[PDB]
């Protein structure tokens, strides 16, 4: 029967807070049927699997487990939040060893579905990713600024009182400190933020300057306050993970391969992009004003020298 | 891609107000992402495919369109609602006649999927449909008695004053005027209707049986007084369906093959079953009071006869 | 307790195939605790209620029954569809006055059963008819609420969608105006993950000018087309609907093109028309102002001047 | 306007790995409007009150902040979560003690705000801190609410699900009794699809009784193992507790096991304790008295007995 293949599974690569997290709103949400769980902590991996399957009684069914790289043979979906934290270059080097260390085995398997990479540096592990596993360019994705724009969206929305998802914004380049907001585009209900502020002049530009701060600086403060960030990504991750496994053509803010797009080449970055079941199917290029376009431009060229000389 | 199969697909056969009601269910409540509709009207069938399709923009997305029975060939699920209403055995050839019609250019397109059937008479043009399309018998169903055990437990929820989903009462046998309530089994909480009663005696035992015929009863009352019937069924099949492409192993009352359960063979007739992506997993039986076996053998008993005389 | 005020209720006036779907709607989406439905035609209603009944096993409870305009002392949500229509001897002038005799005699019970909730008017002509059931009711401009060109904004973006192969939801475009064949899009503002269809075109030159003004065609002329191929059209207005009531009952500040009352916007003054606007548990919280193209800026003026004249015609 | 009230708002006490997931769930599937987070930690809750918000735009929105128990003046729902644990020095009776002063001050100063809501009680040991909630706060006894043993009910029933492989939806079957130790299960109305535990056995005799015996010790005893395995237990209780506060706001009916007190039923009486209850948006409704064997009746008592004597000895 052609509905023995009406079974969606995921393998999780890392179950510490973000991973975790992502499996319990996967969980919560009734997205995929399976989810295996992979870390070099394998207590920690089969107490976790305990702990989310006690939740489904409450939503829809899944076998969850603590898994091994060779149950993704037949996965449709290789998530990956394994990195280890911080020169920019020693931090690559170190987390290109151990993601090396993930990627060959999930290959060997005979895995043959989509990676999706949200550990940090995500923009390079994401390159790492496509370079290590040699699948194609359109089906190794990273969260890119999935996150940093729904932060971003959700700063807007709670300055003009409107729900976010509402609220039309974007940031975009190497997820980390050279992202930038491209405001010429921004807008809520298709009222620009430019023809926003015309029409509510109490909304000062050094606001929009320093949401733009907090947005960039967000995981700093987090992390200050509570020790971790984790609710966002996760939300994000299941978020692009429900538009591959429902092929949806959602339009989503991502770490995808540049093949010309913004004069760009041979790099993953951050920029909308249409996205269903078999991964990246149109990358939109926004026309940047020369402010954004010059943002744009830094972002991948630092980025660029890194990769090459990684 | 291993994950360009996660695309779910139905061809509905039969757009009157049931199937037009399934497939706004579908639309709603966002389960598979293609429906194709084929009726001999295909007027209807565009303009539904468009109506539907409008309200697309508040669900998660779908291809709809108006459909042939070619493109059935590779969908995960036919749903046959088209059905001639009414002697019996008339009824019944009528019925074959047009369901031969269908079931053969379906099987001819490559459609290798489950037939779901709804239409009346239900447990007769499942059975039908598995002896037409020569496909297992775990992979034709019917939707038997899900309406009506639905409808009891409505019913018992209104008279308690409890949410019908931690009610839990089967009406089994052949849908129709010989069908009868598993009063041994029925419970809300645990606690049975008989233990129910005790605690709560203002609940006479008329009241019960009244309950019952009312819910035997409710078609021609519901078609007296609007016309017709379909929010349950489509509500219904629209569960069904979830319950195989989400692959849930759901107990549900359906129409499945007797091998042996309740001392009966070689008919469709409704109980509770167990049903996954690849269809019928598990019969139940449910052990029942002599006087409960008495109605199943007796229900069974009728259909059968007119089986074999058809 | 104040979680004695936790329980959610609507009254659905009309029970033709627009309110009979937003019913199931409600249902299916598990949108509020209970539904009354009211119509002249009570043997109706009662059978709905009961097939509507039918659903909530497989969805989230609900009381639902035959109602009378009584009912709506306590409503969070009084919903209005069933406009008479058009005969074929009648002028929009005619239209109008016997709707509203119609409506009046729906709207003044409703106000005498002590109902202090919002009004949300689909009946046809919609923009019309919600001004009408504002200067009925008494209530307030924010807390009187017309579907306007919900639907029509839906159906633009379906099409864009199906042109470029995307998620709907990741298409943002604007039917405006009066709902009906004086509205017209905002191509000006409408985009594609924030990439305009302006800018689409130019890196995408296949679509043609003329594509583009077909498929705004095609979109005001949907309901003659749907119409003509199978009776009549219901699913696209029950859905935005039930989605607008959502917004409402759970204090979402969403923006939807709804009829909103007009108080300067556009130039505009006195009439219910069809624009974005921000929408929670307390109606309209704001009235978005899109800056339109002079092009866009007229139609709007048109769209809104022959409304404001059948209006006057009408009150007088 | 009457809709000013359709806002709903939990505030949630302790912002430890429990009271962070069930916000998080609650954020998940769109459950209130508005969540106010308390803790002694206040740099704690301002940074989750962040991070929740950063999963906004994906979901519905709310009103997340770091909160004060004077905020609890307007809110339907206050959700207490974090118990002191017991140290290896203590007894029982030292763990009370010690929980009680801290409820207190919690309590005394949600209810000065003016709250008159439902409370929900999370925190260990739940059934104690639900009797010693309602005594504290003056409130009727169906608005104090105990989670009891709705989570040891759910890890029951997807043990069964996983044995028998079937959806645990599917599966009915009840531990009841003090959440701990002396909790039992109610084998007597498990069931499967209406065929009980007793007839699947019948049907399928490769299920030996001791593997159900055994089946229920992991249950009974699964926090201890997962303890062990990865530090701590949460998401099982935060999906409990998002699950429960539905069946209030949505005002379901739905029938829970919870912690609710006991006014003859079981032969108890004056103590909170876990059985099915039929729960809404005004609290307990109807608690289930399911008719048990002697076996479990005796279990019941037992459980019972001891609780009862650690509250009368708390209070004393
Ligand atoms: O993906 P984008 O460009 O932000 O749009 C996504 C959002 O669009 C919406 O459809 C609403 O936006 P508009 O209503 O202005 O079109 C939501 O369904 C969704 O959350
Ligand atoms: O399929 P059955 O036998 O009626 O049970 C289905 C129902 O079971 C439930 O889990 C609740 O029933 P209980 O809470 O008594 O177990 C619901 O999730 C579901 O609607």
């Amino acid at each position: 029967s052609i509905t023995d293949k009406d079974h969606q599974k995921v393998i999780l690569v890392g179950d510490g807070a973000v991973g975790s997290s992502y499996a319990y709103a996967m969980v919560l949400q009734g997205i995929a049927q399976e989810i295996g769980i992979v870390d070099i902590f394998k207590d920690k991996t089969k107490g976790d699997a305990i702990d989310l399957s006690n939740a489904l009684p409450f939503t829809s069914p899944k076998k969850i487990y603590s898994a091994e790289y060779s149950d993704a043979k037949d996965a449709d979906l290789v998530v990956i939040t394994a990195g280890a934290p911080q020169t920019r270059l020693d931090l690559v080097n170190k987390n290109l060893k151990i993601l090396k260390s993930i990627v060959d085995p999930i290959v060997d398997s005979g895995f043959n579905g989509i990676f999706l990479v949200a550990a940090n540096p995500v923009d390079i592990l994401t390159y790492a990713t496509w370079k290590l596993s040699g699948f194609p360019k359109n089906r190794v994705v990273g969260s890119g600024t999935s996150l940093d724009t729904a932060r971003f969206r959700q700063s807007i929305a709670e300055m003009v009182n409107v729900d976010a998802r509402s609220v039309h914004a974007y940031i975009m380049g190497e997820h980390g400190d050279t992202e930038f907001p491209v405001w010429s585009h921004a807008n809520i209900g298709g009222v620009t933020i430019a023809e926003w502020v015309k029409a509510h002049p109490e909304i000062k530009e050094d606001k929009l300057v320093k949401m733009f701060e907090d947005v960039r600086d967000a995981a700093y403060e987090i992390i200050k306050l509570k020790g971790a960030t984790f609710y966002g990504i996760a939300t994000a991750l299941a978020r692009i993970s429900k538009a591959i496994l429902n092929d949806e053509n959602a339009v989503l803010p991502l770490s995808v391969y540049m093949d010309g797009q913004y004069g760009l080449n041979d790099i993953y970055i951050g920029t909308p992009a249409v996205i269903n079941r078999n991964g990246i199917q149109n990358i939109l290029e926004i026309p940047l004003t020369d402010h954004e376009e010059e943002s744009m431009q830094k972002s991948a060229s630092q980025l660029k020298k890194v990769l090459t000389d990684a």
